[PDB]
């Protein structure tokens, strides 16, 4: 027998502080009810690491958001990726391997951390400063643009594009049919930075664009590639970093363990992603009848992926609700897991990573100094505003 739960995991208490209720999801049992939406949940790390490696059973194709793409018209065409199953995910997951690929990283490595030591050097000039849109925002927008090889022009578009992509995944409450009804330029900008002659040459547009002869895509298939980076390569590691500002900022012994070893910025940046997991939920759908954790499931049904409950469950981590950053993190599920797991992931962590190294040199202490201010997303948890006083090392 699976609980009837009557919380709403896209309702704005939910999101102003999830994690009694996150609790309330994993101990009804590993399968629940959620009335309010009439989905599935899953919220302890194992059912969750189980959907998420069982791309047959729980595909995306019918999407991972509430909608089901059988049912209802998706709001854009659906993504190549992420809103695919193998094998037709499968070709285009490998062309954007490729063009975020260890060599490309090594590539731009030097400018990304060059961009954030200089970020943190102008911001230790001003002292006080919103974490958000003058790091957590500023950071991402000042390399990942043009990493893309988007032009200067427009580039206001991308965050609340991305906002709107991440509301539109959850169910249509005033949060995504508010993001919708206001899309239509961020959609336009969007969809026409994606054509080949509008990204700057060896950028990881124009190598999207660059390996449409391999037999792996087409040239019409390049630029929703490009839609897919537009998408998810800048607000995810805005609200990465942010979370990971926001934890140094409440847990000082681990700044000051931070910049003891600078080494450990990549973990203190993984750490975070466990920690707060800015992409909270995704959804599958079933396409046949599964056992679940002991409960029946049928076919078409919607399925609710708690990554930040399953990023908190005790069943799987120690102390998950301490910030630690010499903690094992491998096996989070922050960038997801499977055929699907996050294809930007070494972008993230690049950026992380040289965040906090430069935060680890530059910075003594982090403190906050003013109202803290959280955004709400459907599926997105990150702050608006986090005002903080940067004292120099
Ligand atoms: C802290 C930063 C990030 C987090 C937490 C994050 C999270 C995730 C998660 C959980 C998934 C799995 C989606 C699913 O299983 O349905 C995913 C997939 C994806 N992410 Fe990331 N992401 C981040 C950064 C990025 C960046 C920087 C890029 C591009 C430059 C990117 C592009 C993508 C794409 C294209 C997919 C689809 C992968 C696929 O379906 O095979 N993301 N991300
Ligand atoms: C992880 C978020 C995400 C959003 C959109 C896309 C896409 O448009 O393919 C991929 C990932
Ligand atoms: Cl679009």
């Amino acid at each position: 027998t699976i609980p009837h739960l009557a919380i709403d995991p896209f309702s704005l208490d939910f999101f102003d502080d999830p994690y009694p209720d996150q609790q309330t999801l994993r101990d009804a049992g590993p399968v629940v009810y959620l009335d309010k939406w009439n989905v599935y949940g899953v919220a302890r790390y194992a059912e969750v690491h189980a959907v998420l490696n069982d791309p047959t059973t729980f595909c995306s194709s019918r999407g991972v958001g509430l909608s089901d793409f059988k049912k209802e018209k998706p709001w854009r065409p659906p993504s190549l990726i992420l809103e695919a199953d193998p094998p037709a995910h499968t070709r285009p997951r490998a062309v954007l391997s490729k063009v975020l690929s260890p060599a490309t990283m090594k590539t731009i490595r030097d400018g990304f951390a060059a961009a954030a030591d200089a970020k943190v050097d102008e911001l230790l000039q001003r002292g006080c400063i919103d974490a958000i849109a003058d790091l957590a925002e500023a950071y991402p927008l000042s390399v990942f643009p043009d990493a893309m090889g988007l032009k200067q022009e427009g580039r206001e578009h991308l965050l609340p594009y991305a906002g709107l992509v991440f509301n539109a995944f959850g169910p249509p409450n005033e949060l995504r049919q508010t993001a919708i009804e206001r899309s239509a330029p961020h959609q336009a900008y969007v969809n026409e930075q994606c054509q080949r002659p509008n990204l700057a040459p060896g950028g990881f547009g124009a190598c999207i664009h660059a390996f449409t002869d391999t037999g792996e895509i087409t040239p019409d298939e390049a630029p929703l590639l490009v839609r897919s980076l537009l998408s998810a390569g800048l607000d995810a590691t805005v609200n990465g970093i942010g979370a990971a500002v926001y934890c140094l900022a409440r847990f000082p012994g681990e700044l000051q363990r931070l910049r003891s070893d600078p080494t450990l910025a990549r973990n203190a940046f993984e750490e975070a992603v466990r920690f707060e997991s800015p992409v909270q939920t995704f959804f599958r759908t079933t396409t046949r009848e599964v056992e679940l954790g002991g409960a029946v499931i049928g076919e078409g049904e919607k399925v609710l992926m708690f990554l930040g409950s399953a990023n908190r469950d005790p069943r799987r981590w120690s102390d998950p609700d301490l910030y630690d950053i010499t903690r094992k993190t491998s096996g989070h599920v922050g960038f997801g897991s499977g055929v699907h797991m996050c294809v930007g992931q070494l972008v993230a962590r690049l950026e992380g990573e040289v965040m906090l190294s430069a935060l680890a040199r530059k910075v003594a202490a982090i403190d906050i100094d003013g109202p803290v201010k959280r955004r709400f997303n459907n599926t997105l948890r990150g702050l608006e505003s986090l005002p903080v006083k940067l004292t120099p090392a």
